[PDB]
């Protein structure tokens, strides 16, 4: 189970490297050149995590635990990209964006910390870490971040709250899958938490991929002169 | 002994990290918020440091040798943010910006280098390198640094000497006491080195981000219409 | 032979870091300082790396193969401030840029894999990937970054036609050693691999280096007033 999934994320990421590829080639304008290279190595590097992983690699027992810490490194260049994806698109001031893209690179850090730890209650308490910093990142995509996209496109504030209710759900449920896994209390088998995290970073990154697509078509058109 | 250290560490790292994350929340004005943001990931950083060393983390004993190998990972992310208050206060040109953090990384990359090689020798030669890439930030700081940080600011010359001379004293320090601890020649016992190094940190960050404020606010104030 | 060679490197980069160094010292102007200064850390970087492996560091025998991984780390950090010295020529687009970074560094990421992987198979997929990666470099170089450069530069189209021949040509001569050390087919004995990569490396490196500055110096005589 687990090894099918891998490759259905190597194929997944790879087909939305393809697609976004094709759209930065022939992109008509440099905004739409940059969104369209974000979303590109977004997904070319989740192509090489999932081949990696499904290769057999990134993967270590520790302690009698099996454990994947491939992910966190991957992890760690492409959700900054995702941040990007949105202040990017919400044109977001420099301190915000470095505030989120910190607070997002502490969540990714302790998380693997929180993972490869033996001592699994220090491991719990850096997930408590991660997961302050998470929050840390919910606090300034709704109110900063969302208050300047707003002030910058005042006709558009549904394709933010779009943008961001997507983000903050998805990316929720990854701390929840983790709490599932082998990682926390072990209620689902390898093969349902590999299934889990590979659903998740396709929709996370192909899915986003394109809703920031989708969502710069229609800024460009509330703001054509 | 080093026990306790590690969490007073813990204890003023956050603590540093709350009061510039009240002030960056506060910020009236983008530069003030730049400035107490890279102040809070400084000591955000920190923080983590300290709780993953007072967590028992970090740590290798390398050929009977105990060696803290966490802080220079850490370290080679929150230094280069202290010389970032520096080149944004004094409004720094970009190659010197650049090589001051060029030269900053080389040296806390030579000085992880220096710790976890098992042949002293060996690492002795790294300590000599890394302390050559501190001088050269050094020469860069009282040279073309403050060079520039005088023309920006005719008259706030004190500013930046106060700074400069914080910056170079308290930094001067840490490899007396790499010298001292047992990668040199274990003059002092690992809590007292624990010890020297919390200290330095606390100080290094929490006080020199206290002074980049005070010296900020000097700044602006010299430079009011 | 290896020794010596490994020394040889050490030297040559130590003598490019010192020139370009007093170039940046001396330089007239920012375009020039900031030239000097990507070139310095380019040299200064690989000095650091070949004075490691000189002192035996940097190399572990994976499954019975000895594997030199500390090049892949340097590599990683030098060979992007050469994308730089490109860039910075040919006053490269934001997109083009990040994108000639991007595939570079998942060029050196995935030649790390391929190399430090035990099962040479999956070593040699990667090995694959990481080509790929370098001809995406290629068709950027050759495309966009060259119809960049000519636009931008009408009258110097032949500087860079040989910036890039001589980039692509020495570039595509480090997946051929690959194949020929022990990492591929083994036709060459160790100390012969190292003075391949050596010789690859000073040139690469210091020779692109005064390339580059020759480069400058046609350029702003071309555009003169
Ligand atoms: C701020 C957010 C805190 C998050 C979650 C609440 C508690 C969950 C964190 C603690 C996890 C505990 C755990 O995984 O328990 C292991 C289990 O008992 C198998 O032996
Ligand atoms: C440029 C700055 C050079 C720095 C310091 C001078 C010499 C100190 C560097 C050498 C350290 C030697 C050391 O640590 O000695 C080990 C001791 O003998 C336990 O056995
Ligand atoms: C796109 C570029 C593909 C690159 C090269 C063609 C084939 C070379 C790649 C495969 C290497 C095979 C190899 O190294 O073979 C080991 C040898 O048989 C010792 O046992
Ligand atoms: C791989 C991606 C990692 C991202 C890490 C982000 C770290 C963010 C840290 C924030 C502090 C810096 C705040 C802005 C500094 C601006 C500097 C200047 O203007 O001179
Ligand atoms: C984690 C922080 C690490 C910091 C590393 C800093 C490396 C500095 C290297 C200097 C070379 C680059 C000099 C300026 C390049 C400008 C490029 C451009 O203008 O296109
Ligand atoms: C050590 C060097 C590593 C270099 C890695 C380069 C990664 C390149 C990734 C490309 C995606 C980003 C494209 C441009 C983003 C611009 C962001 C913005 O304008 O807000
Ligand atoms: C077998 C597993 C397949 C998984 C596919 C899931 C996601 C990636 C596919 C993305 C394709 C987007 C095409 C858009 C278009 O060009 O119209
Ligand atoms: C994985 C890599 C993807 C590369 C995509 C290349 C895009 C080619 C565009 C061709 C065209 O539209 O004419
Ligand atoms: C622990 C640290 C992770 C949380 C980081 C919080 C970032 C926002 C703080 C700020 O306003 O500067
Ligand atoms: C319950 C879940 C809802 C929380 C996630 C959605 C947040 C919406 C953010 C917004 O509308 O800007
Ligand atoms: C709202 C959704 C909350 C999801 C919470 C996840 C908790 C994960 C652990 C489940 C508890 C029982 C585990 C077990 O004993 O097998
Ligand atoms: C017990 C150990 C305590 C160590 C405390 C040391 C440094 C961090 C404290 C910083 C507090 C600054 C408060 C400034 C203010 O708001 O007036
Ligand atoms: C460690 C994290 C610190 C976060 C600090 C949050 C700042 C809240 C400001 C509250 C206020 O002043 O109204
Ligand atoms: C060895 C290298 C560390 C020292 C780096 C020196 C930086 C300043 C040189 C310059 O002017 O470009
Ligand atoms: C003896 C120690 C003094 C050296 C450190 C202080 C340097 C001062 C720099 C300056 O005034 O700009
Ligand atoms: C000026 C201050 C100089 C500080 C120098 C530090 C040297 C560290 C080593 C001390 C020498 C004796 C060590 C020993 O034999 O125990
Ligand atoms: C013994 C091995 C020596 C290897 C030397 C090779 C390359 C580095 C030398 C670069 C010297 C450039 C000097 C240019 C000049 O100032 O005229
Ligand atoms: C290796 C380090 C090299 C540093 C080079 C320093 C340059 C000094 C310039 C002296 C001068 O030209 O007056
Ligand atoms: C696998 C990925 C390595 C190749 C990266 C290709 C970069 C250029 C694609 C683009 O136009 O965005
Ligand atoms: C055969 C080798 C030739 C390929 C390498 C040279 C490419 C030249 C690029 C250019 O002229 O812009
Ligand atoms: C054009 C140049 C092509 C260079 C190709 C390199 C191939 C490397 C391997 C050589 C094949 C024989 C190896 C052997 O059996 O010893
Ligand atoms: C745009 C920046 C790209 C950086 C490189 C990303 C490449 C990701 C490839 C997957 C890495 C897998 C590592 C497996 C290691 C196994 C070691 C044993
Ligand atoms: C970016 C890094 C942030 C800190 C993470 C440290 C991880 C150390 C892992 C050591 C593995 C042996
Ligand atoms: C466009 C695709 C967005 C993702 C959809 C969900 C993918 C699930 C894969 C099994
Ligand atoms: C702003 C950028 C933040 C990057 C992340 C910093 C997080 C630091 C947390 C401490 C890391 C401790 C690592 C311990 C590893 C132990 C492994 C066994
Ligand atoms: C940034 C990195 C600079 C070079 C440092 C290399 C350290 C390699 C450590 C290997 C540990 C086994
Ligand atoms: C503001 C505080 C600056 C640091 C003072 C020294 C802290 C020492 C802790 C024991
Ligand atoms: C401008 C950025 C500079 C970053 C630091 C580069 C320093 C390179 C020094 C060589 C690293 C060698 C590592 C050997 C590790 C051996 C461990 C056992
Ligand atoms: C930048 C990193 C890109 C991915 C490379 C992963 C390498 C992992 C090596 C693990 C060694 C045990
Ligand atoms: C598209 C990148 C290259 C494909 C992966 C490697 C293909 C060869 C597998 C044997
Ligand atoms: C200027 C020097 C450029 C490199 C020449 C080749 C160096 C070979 C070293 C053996
Ligand atoms: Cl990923
Ligand atoms: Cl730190
Ligand atoms: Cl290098």
């Amino acid at each position: 189970m687990a090894q099918i999934w891998l490759w259905i994320g190597v194929i997944g990421m790879a087909l939305g490297s393809i697609f976004f590829g094709i759209g930065a080639h022939n992109a008509k304008n440099e905004r739409w050149k940059i969104l369209f290279t974000i979303n590109f190595f977004i997904c070319a590097i989740a192509t090489g995590l999932y081949l990696s992983m499904a290769l057999g690699q990134g993967r270590s027992v520790i302690a009698g635990r099996p454990t994947v810490w491939v992910r966190y490194i991957t992890w760690f260049l492409s959700t900054p990209l995702l941040i990007l994806d949105l202040t990017f698109l919400g044109k977001t001031s420099l301190p915000i964006t470095a505030s989120l893209l910190g607070a997002n690179a502490y969540m990714i850090a302790t998380g693997f910390v929180a993972t490869i730890s033996a001592d699994r209650t220090i491991g719990h308490i850096w997930y408590v870490v991660s997961c302050f910093a998470f929050l840390a990142t919910v606090y300034l995509l709704v109110n900063q971040y969302r208050k300047q996209a707003e002030r910058n496109y005042p006709q558009a504030k549904k394709v933010f709250r779009k943008l961001l209710s997507v983000h903050l759900v998805l990316w929720t449920l990854y701390p929840i899958v983790w709490l599932l896994g082998n990682t926390g209390f072990n209620a689902v088998n390898q093969g349902t938490e590999t299934m889990f995290y590979t659903i998740l970073d396709i929709t996370s990154k192909v899915g986003f991929g394109f809703l920031s697509l989708n969502s710069m078509h229609t800024l460009e058109k509330n703001t054509e002169s």
